[PDB]
């Protein structure tokens, strides 16, 4: 499972972009949205990106993209 890492998702988002606590807040809406398949963690600024589909995953350090279990 993917978790920890410089690597981000440069696919389609659900909805709006909003930040989250921690990066097992951003877990938590990913567990709420049933379309979710992987959400990253923006953790440079504390984003939550519950994002669909075909995940396009880019270097970037603070991206942090997860298997949305695990
Ligand atoms: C912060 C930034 O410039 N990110 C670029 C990506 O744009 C958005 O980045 C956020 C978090 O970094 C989400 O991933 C969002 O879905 C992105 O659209 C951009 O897509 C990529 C392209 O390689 O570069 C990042 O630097």
């Amino acid at each position: 499972c993917v978790h920890t890492g410089n690597i981000g998702s440069k696919a389609q988002t659900i909805g709006e972009v909003k930040r989250a606590s921690s990066l097992s807040e951003c877990r938590a809406r990913c567990q709420a949205e049933k379309e979710c398949s992987h959400y990253t963690y923006n953790v440079k600024s504390g984003l939550c990106y519950p994002k669909r589909g075909k995940p396009q995953f880019y270097k970037y350090l603070g991206d942090m993209t997860g298997s949305r279990t695990c």
